């Protein structure tokens, strides 16, 4: 058996989440990080 999480939820390298997916983190443009911080990275399906 096994239990993991899908994507869209918040995971962490260094916080020993394990996710049936690979986390993809965005580079996305940083204009607004005060309301808007475009550097976090979330559980997505593996390509």
């Amino acid at each position: 058996s096994k239990e993991c999480m899908t994507d869209g939820t918040v995971c962490y390298i260094h916080n020993h989440n394990d996710c049936c997916g690979s986390c993809l983190c965005s580079n996305g443009p940083i204009a607004r990080p005060w309301e808007m911080m475009v550097g976090n990275c979330m559980c997505g399906p593996k390509a």
